[PDB]
């Protein structure tokens, strides 16, 4: 028994794959069109009219239509703390954080494990993903506790890393099921507002538009490598993972997690540092597989805003359509941070099934996903699609 | 181009080996034979000359000579809220973490650099672990910037997992070295206790022992497979790992991060509840090697605190002898949470390389790691030794 036979024996032999993806939302559906009012008018400020009509143009150019929110008017008049623009508030968030973003992982998961088919004791690996955790244990813990799995499964929280952790999951769990033969990983990001809800300040408006794109939302994967066939069946593949840091980006997304609860910094420049840096990214992902046309991959990008998505697009000349999975989502949820670029790859594959098309990936054969976050990083994940 | 082919050619061959090790720890040593002194002082609770009485019985029982403390009397004068029970402190606190646990940290990785030999640009990934962190980007992120590492280093941080997280991150470098040629990773754990530091309370004993045994330290090792030939050195191997939480201890160690700062809480049967899974764990780690002696391996246990060692001592019927590494990192530093059995693995191998014995392991081939924290969860790692 040498550790050579050992390693040999213990690792898988194929791809880490995703086998089945759930998502879910809390049940308060709030419409874009007319968040302002409700907003000004829940956080005391329907006297800033001045600002409030800046906060409808930001929200009538977001290109998002709806989100879902935890936050309702009656638990929002229960704590009128959250509601002011910067109040000691935390405690009661975390409250709100302990049992929703667990509950709302579980529902994903639950969605998830049902379409995998197979019992959720064979899981083996949890990865728990969310902006911040309130206590110890983590979420991972609670999740686990929640959903019965195993007491063994090997657990790994993900907490206070931000927008781009929807690829920082998915290159954890890459190397779990690459690297242990039988592994099962069950992913859950879930994502509640509870974290960053506050009042309005005409003296923060770079803050203010986080409110009018951020919306809650859990996604859950499974991933897997050596698929068992006539019992699994694949969706993704992955191929290869980066992440990198964008120069001269230093405090264009960052946050602090205080008293008043977390706050955030958005920095306008945030669209053109992407943009400027995004060939690079592709280059390195891409020119391995000796791949130059960016049309004829498809595409998932964490719809941070719209306008990342808009240079982005107009940067490497993309078809108008490239982006259509990414919008759709940006569109019917807003920014559910990590969760995001997760609701894409579920969106593309059923709409790629949905129309009869040639793979899961809009037809086409290779793509890449891309997140994007505090950095500011740049996470990037290379897909191959399998055929419908 | 096939991912099949891609696969191949990404993986690495051998089993995840740690290369080096290197520690560091602030400069204000406190000794704990006049801690509560010291203390109840800082404190104002001079007053409660029995409460005074009760801690130095629980310091005398501690097993620990003194730690290293980044809190110094000056500090805590200026921050009168972080010394009270629970006053509004957490913003104090963060600016503190925010400063110190990457300071430290950074400090701890230059030394495990240097061993090493290598350039810093060899390293490909990083984890860095704290109880918290303070802010988005997590301290991973700060790490970076202050080494001087590549901006694609591929990062993960591990926040609010707890003491046991010395285990989890073992776990994590083991499959992302082991998954990825050339795959080189620098892991960090880093604490300070100036998150957890506060006033003593009457009526929260199990917080008051918190006091006793928290130290400040930070810790670093390089991690990967396929070491080049004299070049690098192997120290110990890694070939197994678990994680598990132990039946009907929830509730035994948890904690809260809130406005004033992360609590801690016990349910003070700690010490039994890990004696008593202790032996499930080293027979799923052992039997597969038909290893049934613990007295034949080595042994590097997290030092919660004294009870937990002499417990597992008792239970297993183990030989003095192997305890006393990690008796001598709880003596000599207190209890550093996820960075002790980080310590642990150097002192083992100083001392087997200084008393001129036959592997970095106390002479022995095999070895086991255990962490423990909020759960119960217990982390398990094989070790083999290498041949000095
Ligand atoms: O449901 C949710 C959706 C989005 C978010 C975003 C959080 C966030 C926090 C930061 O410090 C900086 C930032 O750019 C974003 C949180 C919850
Ligand atoms: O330097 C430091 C060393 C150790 C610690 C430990 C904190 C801690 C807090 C909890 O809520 C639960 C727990 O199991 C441990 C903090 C700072």
């Amino acid at each position: 028994v040498s550790v050579s036979e050992i390693r040999k024996a213990q690792r898988a032999e194929g791809p880490a794959t995703i086998l089945a993806i759930g998502t879910a939302n809390p049940a308060n559906c709030v419409e874009q069109s007319t968040y302002p009012d409700f907003y000004f008018k829940i956080t005391n400020s329907e006297h800033k009219t001045e600002l409030k009509e800046k906060f409808q143009r930001m929200c009538d150019k977001s290109m998002i239509k709806r989100r879902y929110m935890y936050l309702t008017e009656e638990i929002l008049k229960e704590n009128p703390n959250v509601c002011e623009y910067m109040a000691p508030s935390l405690d009661a968030r975390q409250a709100m954080l302990a049992m929703e973003v667990p509950r709302l992982g579980k529902e994903a998961a639950v969605k998830a494990i049902k379409e995998w088919g197979q019992p959720k004791s064979k899981i083996t690996h949890l990865i728990v993903c969310s902006t911040t955790t309130p206590d110890l244990p983590g979420a991972d813990y609670q999740l686990t506790k929640l959903l019965g799995l195993r007491p063994y499964v090997k657990r790994v929280g993900v907490f206070q890393h931000g927008c781009f952790a929807g690829g920082t999951v998915l290159r954890l769990a890459k190397d779990l099921a690459e690297n242990n033969k039988g592994a099962r990983v069950l992913v859950v990001c879930s994502e509640v507002t509870a974290v960053t809800f506050r009042g309005p300040s005409d003296t923060h408006l770079d803050s203010l538009v986080g409110q009018a794109l951020f919306g809650d939302g859990a996604a859950a994967l499974i991933v897997g490598s050596d698929p068992v066939p006539e019992i699994e069946k694949p969706i993704f593949e992955m191929v290869w993972t980066a992440q990198t840091i964008a120069p001269d980006s230093e405090g264009a997304i960052d946050g602090h997690l205080r008293e008043a609860g977390l706050t955030f910094h958005l920095k306008g420049a945030v669209p053109d540092i992407v943009s400027k840096n995004i060939t690079k990214a592709l280059v390195e992902a891409f020119e391995p597989l000796g791949i130059s046309d960016y049309n004829s991959i498809f595409w998932i990008a964490h719809p941070g805003g719209p306008a990342i998505l808009d240079q982005v697009e107009q940067k490497l000349a993309l078809k108008p359509e490239k982006m259509n999975a990414t919008r759709e989502v940006l569109s019917e949820y807003g920014n559910m941070s990590s969760a995001c670029v997760l609701f894409i790859l579920d969106e593309m594959r059923k709409k790629s099934t949905q129309n009869g098309l040639k793979t899961t990936g809009e037809g086409l054969e290779w793509g890449v996903l891309f997140g994007f976050g505090p950095g500011l990083t740049i996470e990037t994940v290379v897909l191959r699609s399998v055929a419908i």
